[PDB]
């Protein structure tokens, strides 16, 4: 049958310290929520229906794109009340799964595990067991059923040793939802309104409730603050980086691996230790990473070295390619093959034609350089004290001396060859020779201090 | 009652093979021995008495400024001869806390409870539970109270499985130590003055001693070597890290953190992996700092972010400031708001006014640079082969073009526009245009290699 | 009696997803069968016979200089049958020591161990305890002899909780070796001729096997894929890291420290978070590597201090040097004693004389600079568009001017000074002083946009 998923993300995170609402803080670089309702779509959700609350004008401005129903909760009043704004969107005769916002790590695997158990108008419960379960729910199995829900205070002796406990994610029918969230009361301690009572409803009304375990007692685990935000990003980004490890992809200490986003990946690939992956990230065959790099958004060809302390946004990069260390490419650097980009070189919205070499101390911005040319160390493109910023063309084969300034709009014709400390305002024709002519002052027996 | 403290800190340290003694090897930046003068401070300590020995030259200069008692033991007879040294400088109705130098980790909020627990006339013992206690001296207890600390090799079968273990840290008031010091005897296979005999004495003396074990089992250990000394490095910067976290620090990757000083920070800070923090650093809100960077003795308004790779040093920066990456801050660096500092570029001593920006392969040294300026990639100060260094300074809205070097001493005054590659050594006007001339030699048909 | 050893390393490697076969992937940047190899050479084995298989090539060129027999077995039908293909070459009366390429861990001293327990006409088995024992070979003991290894579907229930388990690893006289592995059937569910099954050999001949136990269980661990590779690499760098702490280097945090060939130390040497160290690596006393370093193949003096984010290979530096941050040492970098280089720095094959400082956004190659000089930010090495570059020669006591290149081949002579932003083509004389003469074109009121 269908499915639709409800997210209950409402809460204020008080203990995280933040303008932000609770679920908006990210894990690898993404929501934590965004994770849950990503999670929700690869089930094959129809609708999501977000419940929202505290910073509503933050949540609808960082997920502004998410295909969601926005459930607005004006005030919480307990899970079951959560769930019950989003009720009247339920179709009777489609599946319910009930997430949390705040609990990031949860897989498609173990909800289609769950969904699959649900028995006929009844629900299944997504367990956990604990080593230390104090404080929690212990689940109460009568002939493969869960006839109860013990919370700590109520429980006796034997109970209390159950490891077994509730997480408050389950799966039911849209039409038992609506018929059991009516008949939930707030008569406890608290004064809310538990969707935790849905299983001593269903239990009233001869309905089955079924327990399904989870097999990563991480996966169902919540953040209530940083400290525990960030536990759950170390679980998740070793996980990321034991997969990308059976995939035949070395990473030299996986404790130190970030990926914030998604890897592409060829064989024989190489990340040293200290390397973030941000964003869209393509990596061809034999592909060495160096140590302390920065990859955001990056396509990178087959048999590129990138060496260590290397920063590339929005970036492409050809085939044999060898960058840093100290590099920085920004947005729009296009490397063709066989490039050579060095230490303390900046090219920002480039292209660079096979084979050519850049290799130190050099900004190049709003170029065309074609193929083989050599770029001397010092080189700078610059534009003049006016309104936006112009293009430098060089073409292919040009030889660029040393500490030379380009001044846009410029262009450079193939073959020409430029003296080192040039000023280059005019264009430069094909096989021209441009040399400055310096005047010195010569002073003999010069004593220095 | 008063209270002071006995630090022991005489010991060679072999094992750390170093030229130094022992307790100055440093955790987080700071001495051992300093953690501990600084922890019986924020106890109340009236007197601290240092008691020191061996490498006495270097604890005399490294510590200088500590306000201690410095007690000089020509000899290292053991631990109750070492606190002895100090006991004509005990106050007779004041307790006195003994400490070590080389365990720096104790906490202000267990020695509270351990100078709470001391029972007039009497002792209290600071212990630990071990899970293998062997080699240790186990404590018992009858009816509450510490009778006998029984070593290893006199404990029977029953006895070497009593896990808690005497720490060698103890309260007791100034009289009692006196007097008991005087009985301590060196009868033993080591031929030392224990002070762990005090136990026996109090309690033939018919005075009562008190066991107050200690929470966790780091905060009293102690390091022998350097392998050690990591160990209480990586569990305090943990600790620190931890408290961080939940003040709403979002620290990307706690192990891979570092505090060495001081950290004041506002909300919504986000601190990402390998970053170090030293000496005394105060972050604003909305701070962002990226991987790589190092801060020590800054102050960061609220809403700047550093990029990766950045080193700041007795700096201050703006609100709103946009830092790195690859950018170098070094003493007297000093940016207003909105100012922007970019890749391969170093401020040494100098102010940069408002919304100006410096974002590329420059060295701005000893200068003043006013409100939106653009300071060209490339542009150096420098100084004349003289004697001391003299001052570049440029007024509000300036434009210095690309590889241009500024001679000090000179001024280029508000307004002034200064072509690319040029070398200022005379004063600019108000709104006076600088060009350099140049002379080329253009060669037509250069056909190159 | 003498010793030879046989290292079993034909395997494809499969789960690696690599083109390279299995034992050649790294582990502290040297091939997993190399350290085997190494191990046989230091337990004094005479011969090493490889077995070999896929990846042929491979192995042949990266192992070329190996003091191997090199052994190739044209299919894998077990290890009994690979032992067998170096069987002719076995002496009788020499012991044989079998290891396995894909388990690089293995030590010295646990081998040593295994040899002396080999009886007479007899085998040395190595086992481990395991935790979880489930797939493996249980350790039979009958009067303190192997009587059996009795695998898991075999095992009778209180056989299953034997935790004592066969690594395979073993040692027995040429003669004995032949005589059973001529007998070694493959009459099994996977059609294969297992070395294991000489235990059950030797018992059938009245000859006795003795287990002898890994101290460390990581210490018999192979990996058959590179999240196991990855566990390994760990393993290894904090044994090596620990050794070097006990031994006095301050390494601020082991986790985050990498060793990848051999290191050199004095006293008193501190190494901070982030540092990788390749090759061949020597330190003097006092010397201070700063965050994110990368040492290969370099001899650093005594009280050299090495800044964040400095990158050196090949390179020399002299007593009391200081360098970085951000500073590149690239091949035949030769820094005398006292010497500085700063930040954005490049020097590739020169030599830098005592006391010579050059800090800053400069590139130095094909160099030789004398004792005290003044290289000044901005200045860069260059050369004509030619062929071959050539080298330039600066004595001592020279100043060069900021953002000044030197062309070579040039030579500039003791006591010279250059002037800032200055083109030097032509040799500068002994005590002669250079400074260009600019010509500048000053437009007053020049109003900016
Ligand atoms: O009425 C509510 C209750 C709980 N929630 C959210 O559900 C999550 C779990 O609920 P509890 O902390 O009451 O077990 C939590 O993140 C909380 O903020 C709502 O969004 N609305
Ligand atoms: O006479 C002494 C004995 C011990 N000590 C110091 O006290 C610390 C603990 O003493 P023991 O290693 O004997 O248990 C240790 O750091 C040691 O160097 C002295 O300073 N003087
Ligand atoms: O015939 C063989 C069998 C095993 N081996 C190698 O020996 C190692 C261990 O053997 P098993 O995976 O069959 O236990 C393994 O690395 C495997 O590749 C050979 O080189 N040749
Ligand atoms: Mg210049
Ligand atoms: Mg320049």
């Amino acid at each position: 049958k269908a499915l639709s998923a409800v997210i209950l993300a409402a809460g204020k995170g008080t203990r995280m310290y933040s303008d932000l609402p609770k679920v908006l803080h990210t894990i690898a670089g993404k929501p934590m929520v965004k994770h849950v309702i990503d999670t929700a779509h690869q089930l094959g959700s129809e609708n999501i229906h977000l419940i929202y609350g505290h910073g509503g004008d933050l949540m609808r401005t960082h997920l502004a794109n998410e295909q969601v129903n926005w459930v607005l909760q004006t005030e919480q009043l307990g899970t079951a009340h959560a769930v019950q704004q989003a009720a009247p969107f339920f179709k009777d005769n489609e599946n319910i799964v009930v997430l949390y916002g705040d609990a990031p790590l949860i897989t498609k695997e173990t909800l289609e595990k769950l969904i699959e158990a649900k028995p006929e108008n009844g629900i299944a419960l997504l367990t956990v067991n604990l080593d230390n379960p104090t404080g929690y729910g212990r689940i109460i199995r009568e002939n493969g059923n869960v006839v109860a829900i013990v919370e700590q205070k109520d429980a006796n002796a034997e109970q209390l040793n159950i490891k077994e406990v509730n997480t408050g994610v389950m799966v039911s029918d849209g039409a038992s939802f609506k018929k059991w969230l009516a008949r939930v009361g707030n008569n406890n301690a608290q004064g809310e309104y538990y969707l935790t009572d849905l299983i001593a409803l269903a239990n009233q009304d001869n309905c089955q409730v079924v327990a399904v375990q989870a097999t990563d007692v991480m996966e169902v685990e919540g953040a209530n603050n940083r400290l525990q935000l960030a536990a759950l990003e170390r679980y998740f980004q070793n996980k990321q980086a034991s997969k990308l490890l059976l995939e035949g992809v070395m990473i030299y200490d996986p404790a130190r691996f970030d990926l914030r986003g998604t890897l592409e990946h060829g064989k024989d690939v190489e990340i040293d230790v200290n390397v973030i992956i941000e964003g869209n990230v393509k990596l061809g065959d034999r592909v060495k990473i160096g140590t302390g790099c920065v990859l955001k958004n990056v396509v990178i060809g087959n048999d590129v070295e990138i060496k260590p302390y290397s920063v590339l946004e929005d970036s492409i990069v050809g085939e044999k390619a060898a960058i840093g260390p100290f590099s920085r490419l920004r947005p729009g650097a296009e490397l063709a093959a066989e490039t050579h980009v060095g230490n303390f070189v900046e090219i920002k919205k480039s292209t660079v034609g096979k084979g050519s070499k850049v290799n130190h101390l050099t900004y190049v911005g709003d170029s065309e350089i074609g193929s083989n040319c050599n770029i001397g160390a010092g080189v700078i493109t610059c534009n003049y004290d006016g309104a936006n910023k112009f293009k430098t063309i060089i073409g292919d084969d040009v030889f660029v001396g040393s500490d030379t300034q380009l001044v846009a709009p410029v262009k450079v014709a193939n073959g020409a060859t430029i003296g080192a400390g040039t000023t280059i305002t005019r264009d430069v024709g094909e096989n021209e020779l441009v040399i400055t002519r310096v005047a010195q002052r010569h002073i003999q027996g010069w004593q220095r201090p």
